[PDB]
Parts: structure tokens; sequence; C-alpha cells
């Protein structure tokens, strides 16, 4: 997939199905979500997850003009897998403002230290926040957009059902590479061409 | 806000619950919204002292260099006598939408302006914060209770100047020497 303005429901048509969509997409995300320790969450993004977010943004902001719709499509384009990469939203979650505030400082650069490993191939580190200019990218955020680029040997093994593991080697958030749910890895394999 | 004025970890820990309550109350006279997605907090010695103590507490910092570092980090946010200083937050219904908005909002800080009565607007100058430098005429009018308005003329976030609640404006005037 890519998505275009014609891929989207109007505000009226979405509002009619919104509650049903919240449930449909929650169910879908069971095949797309991974936790990394107690405070990091990754959602691997696909047509379903991205279309929903766009619908949600348009609904809440009440956006129905053509340039405004297009601007949300273009804002969410970073999440679209392209054939050779998995895309994920990383969220850092802490119980309170002071805790979160302290964590975000301590965890600076964590979005660059999350890695995947398909079977025994070389690990692949996320490339984060390429949609943000250098200065914006340097400001911390509880939310990052990640890209994991996979080569041919990794694509073959993943589609063949090999184990997929995720880790982090940030000094303040060391997570030993651990196998992802095979049902989730199977869903991810389908994103790749 | 001096070095000798900070509380030890032990002393702050004793007052922390009460201080939270007191600062939440205080921030009600300091916070201003610009449209639906921008939230400013006008900083003063009360909000900045609270922030320092919170970070010393949470990270358990009791070494001199570390304590002095936290102070150095926040001391720039304390108004200097002829100025107002605010921290800006961008806020959406959830955090993923906020992140999806950030690229469009680049440069928003430079486009936030205040206007004291019918004086010229003052644009913010870009721990990040917004610094609004007031001229003597503006300082006097504000102190004397004139209207204070705030807006934004960023191309992705055009918000017409709106008057700030008079109780908040009164608090801000007290920052001025
Ligand atoms: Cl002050």
């Amino acid at each position: 997939m890519t998505l275009t303005r014609d891929s989207l429901l109007t505000l009226e048509a979405y509002a009619k199905v919104r509650r049903q969509e919240h449930a449909r997409v929650i169910a879908h995300k069971k095949r797309r979500a991974v936790s990394i320790g107690n405070h990091l969450r990754l959602l691997f993004e696909d047509e379903t997850t991205i279309r929903y977010q766009i619908h949600e943004m348009l609904h809440i902001e009440k956006i129905f003009d053509e340039d405004g719709i297009q601007a949300e499509l273009d804002a969410y384009l970073p999440l679209v897998p392209d054939g050779s990469n998995l895309k994920a939203t990383l969220q850092i979650e802490y119980e309170n403002e002071t805790q979160r505030r302290a964590a975000l400082a301590r965890l600076v650069g964590i979005e660059d230290r999350v890695f995947l490993r398909v079977d025994d191939e070389a690990p692949v580190y996320a490339i984060a926040d390429e949609d943000l200019e250098r200065d914006t990218a340097e400001k911390t955020s509880a939310v990052h957009f990640l890209r994991f680029e996979l080569g041919d040997a990794m694509k073959a093994k993943l589609k063949a059902g090999a184990p997929l593991s995720i880790g982090c080697d940030h000094p303040h958030y060391p997570i030993q590479a651990a196998r992802i749910d095979p049902d989730v890895a199977a869903s991810l394999a389908g994103d790749l061409d």
C-alpha cells in the first residue's frame, strides 16, 4: 500500500463507523505490538494502523478540505512500509510528569539504540525521526518514528518463519535481545516485498 | 534563586507533598493557552525552584557538581526584571498526533507574540524557553493593569490575539522590577 485522499472516508462516513473501527483496530494491533522492558512500546505500522490514525486525526481536528487532508497523509507517510523496511512508532511511557521528565533526559538517544535481529543475521538498528529537521529531531519526545531496513537474506528468513528478536543497548535501558511472538513476526513478514 | 537557597534532599522530601499542592495552585495564575494545541507556562522563582527540587529528588542528586548543574540549567528561565519568560508545550488529543504535527510546527516559538494594551507586539525570542522583552512603556502599563493579549502568526498555526485572563496578567506583572 500507499494511501491517497481516495483511500480515506469522509468525516461523515468515518463518524458512522468510528466506534466499530476503534475495536477493529485494537484487535488488529495484537499482531503488531511489542513491549521492550517496562517503559518502551513499539507498534509496527501497516495500512490498518495508519489509515486509522489519519481518520482519527481528521475526525478530532474536523479536517475536510483537500490541502488539509493531504497534509495529514503526508505527515503520516513516514509510517508506511516500502518493501524493504519495517516501520514502528516507539512510545516511552512513565507514571508521572517528574518521572517522565527525568526519564526522557536520561534516555536521550534511545530511539537510535533499539535493534531487531532476524535469526542469526547481523542486528538492524532503527533509523529514527528522519521526518524531523535536525533541530526538531534533537528535542526529546515520548514518541519516535522508527525505520528498520532489512536485506535480502533477512527478508527470506523472516518470511520463512525464522525467529525475530528485539533489544536495546542504550546504557540506561539495557534489554537483552528477546524473541518476539511468532504471530507478530509473521504479520511483519507480510509488510516486506 | 541562589545556590544557598536550595533545600537539601532531606529537607525537600519532608515538604514535597505540600509543595506539589502549592505549585499546582500557583500555576493556575501562570498558564495561558493559544488555540487548542499550544500551552504556555510563564516561569518564575516559584515554578523554577519547584522544578529544580523535583529533578534533584527524582534523580537523588546530592553531589555539589550535580546540584549546581541543575541550578545552572534552570536559572535562565527566571525573569530578569524587564522581561517575561515562558515554556511552551504543544498538545494534541494524544501523543502520536502531537508527533505527527511537529514537522509542520517548526518555528512556532518565534511566531508567538504578546501585546500590552495598544503597544507594539513583542515576539518571543527562542532548557528551551520563550523570552518576551518589555520596554519601559509596556512595563508600566502592564504593572498598572492594562490588557495583555497573546497570539500566533505561524503559517501552520494562525491564532488571532486573545486577551489573557486578568488574574494571570496581574501575576505576570509581578515578575517585572
Ligand atoms: Cl520571579
